DNA sequence: ATCTGGGTAGTATATGCTATCCTAATTTATATCTGGGTAGCATAGGCTATCCTATC
DNA sequence: GATAGGATAGCCTATGCTACCCAGATATAAATTAGGATAGCATATACTACCCAGAT
């Protein structure tokens, strides 16, 4: 048939459970269970995370949602396009405002050891799969200053 | 104004306001020479100007585009909620606030930091609707493998 | 439900049967690995193959398969093996003594092709499980002669 | 006359002492005693089978019982029949499995220089006397390999 | 009272979500591919006179 | 004058030959579910000069 609903009542950030994302999250947290890791931090301030890019859009988004479900203590940026970086060799370099076709999403965590573990787990999860999935590159982040947005200084929640 | 002027997504350039903003930036950036370019081509750090407002951020994006040759910009995107004070419990991992951001990648730690510092100081000189701009030293060891194919690489080299 | 009684087929009716058909097909496929004549001009029986061991039914089936595979062979009926000299200088059994192990004997014309048939039967048995592998095969060389010239020309009289 | 039946005690492949079989065995042994040979092997390996055939059924069963008690190490089997073979004429040939009425029984002897002497004795002593028995031609199997020398289970003497 | 820069509506186009087809072990039948056991025709190895010549 | 000697039984011991119909191991096509992915409102920008009032 056609798309079962254009608009589902879910704005940005309204992400529910789904069997595909459920399986992806289960695989990730099984990979994330290979080492003693902490899902959160006491202060819960976002100064680190994971950078994931490359590959097709529909695979990058699914990987983002899977990382979300696997770590309910994470913060995720939306996908967006990319520009073209510096080319190798002394030639005509591209413009700053140009739009590529490569997508990316960013992860906001608290610590960096766990962020490295998450990046490694995502790398393994991608490596287990073919399709555009392997084209999805992953790198690290370290927001030493902060991505501060007032995180409701933790009481009982 | 309004309507499709025929210009596609990502067709902009010089303007006196962004020219002045970039003059201030480079004047701050010219107080100490740094290796603004890298041999490897791929960069090791990015820029994450967030805060202010969408209009101020877009103006600063243009003022950063026309500021240095070693800079390429993503479209502005929004930021995930730290923890929403609206409801009782914590929001979902995907919940995204109204604070915007955009990404431009700079090699080396000092050159990456000074662009953000100049942006902050310039918006501090400006009125307040833009003083709420804060940036972070998002340094990545493994780096980002951006696509280096410049738009004129189809018919030039 | 249907057992096997006297079908009127005397001692010598080598009628085709799918089990014996495929057994013989496999045998002559194995027998096709060497270039040895299946007959001799004078057609005098001075050699053959000796096959024994395993269950009675396996031995009979192997004999029928060798018959169908080589229409230029002569096959003796099955019977029970004797009690050969086992190790141990004790009360050796009677010379007439017979074991519970069955056997059948093949009468061919030459000896090189007889050894080829022996090896082919060995391989054919070896590629099988069940009591089939219990079947043993050894060679024969009737240098004296099992000659018995018939006087009945069954083709026309 | 005095034809009978019923159980007579002894089982399959068991010799007996009868004057006729005694005389046949004495003749064979006397022929076999003209030249000493290794009637058995130091490891008990038989490399020469025996294929007494021909004659008639009764004259062959009696020859079997006569050869039972004349040779130290022999492995005579129950009697069976023989395949037909050739056909009268160049072209036609009978079936492969077609078996004639000439009977035989298998024996085994160690070494190739005692099996031939057994053949000669079991041929002459039983053919150069009875008309209906003058057709037991022997084709003692002169193998170049071995057979199942120990086809025996541990319960020797039908005991332990 | 002009400066002044500095933010700023009003469209084509890329998104966070929710929807809809190739594949990939994963069973799972599906045929095979050989071994049991089925009887008259044949078959052993025992018997007390039978042998009947066949033989002295 | 019995016997050489095959041969003579006939039920005892129990062999097998012809051909199979079942009784399972053993590959092996074919499904099969299930895990990947590919898609629409409603927002989000980029570009559009221009407004347009701080800001004196």
């Amino acid at each position: 048939r056609r798309k079962k609903g254009g608009w589902f009542g879910k704005h940005r950030g309204q992400g529910g459970s789904n069997p595909k994302f459920e399986n992806i999250a289960e695989g990730l947290r099984a990979l994330l269970a290979r080492s003693h890791v902490e899902r959160t931090t006491d202060e819960g301030t976002w100064v680190a995370g994971v950078f994931v890019y490359g590959g097709s859009k529909t695979s990058l988004y699914n990987l983002r949602r899977g990382t979300a479900l696997a770590i309910p203590q994470c913060r995720l940026t939306p996908l967006s396009r990319l520009p073209f970086g510096m080319a190798p060799g002394p030639g005509p370099q591209p413009g700053p405002l140009r739009e590529s076709i490569v997508c990316y999403f960013m992860v906001f965590l608290q610590t960096h050891i766990f962020a490295e573990v998450l990046k490694d787990a995502i790398k393994d999860l991608v490596m287990t799969k073919p399709a555009p999935t392997c084209n999805i590159r992953v790198t690290v982040c370290s927001f030493d200053d902060g991505v501060d947005l007032p995180p409701w200084f933790p009481p009982m929640v």
